[PDB]
């Protein structure tokens, strides 16, 4: 029973994403998503992610202030990101004890389905205590 | 054949391009796709195109090379261009869409490029 959150400015690509993910191997059960930060703020407080797969930059509220107050309120969710360029250099200086999971674009759906298989393990652990 | 010709780098904009489009309501007799603006002349010079559908920005072959050689091989294809804010900058006559993209707004130029094909494919 757990339920991801899905952030990213273009649909196309949540599609996508979704359209290439075999969700009948994972262990989720709500799938969820979002235009922005605002919108997947808006949504985590009525159905708190035990995963976020974001968009690194994102007008208006980056996929980084966005893990902030996701964390902030769910210290219990791991974060997937799907980074571009040099979104790397950018990771790394906001983020610092916290496990940094990214997807280099052009993203490989075999990327994101690791990815998500070792965040859901992730998740139960932090389940266990 | 009507071809779209369907060029991006990534797959997952392609499918999601394409699980967006109600193919139903166009003529399209065939969707092709095509991940950098190579493999696209690759396939362009084999079945050629109608619609060019592309990214502005690309590494090997930004869409603007590509939109040119596919213009000299093929006057007659239309091209829609995704472009987003970045480089709208760069600039008879094409159609854009800008990104972040709505598939409404993709939908109406593909049905806009559509009719100017067929309008101009009666020439009987």
């Amino acid at each position: 029973s757990l339920r991801i959150l899905i952030v990213d400015d273009e649909k196309l690509t949540r599609d996508g994403l979704i359209a290439n993910i075999n969700w009948k191997a994972l262990s989720f059960d709500q799938i969820d998503q979002a235009d922005d930060g605002i919108n997947a703020i808006q949504i985590a407080l009525k159905h708190p992610p035990n995963v976020l797969l974001t968009d690194v930059r994102m007008p208006r509220m980056d996929g980084i202030e966005l893990v902030d107050n996701i964390l902030k309120l769910y210290p219990d969710c791991s974060v997937i990101f799907m980074s571009g360029y040099s979104d790397k250099e950018y990771l790394k200086a906001a983020i610092k004890f916290r496990a940094i999971r990214y997807v280099e674009k052009p993203i490989d759906p075999s990327e994101i389905m690791d990815a998500l298989k070792q965040s859901i393990q992730t998740v139960l652990q932090h389940q266990a205590q």
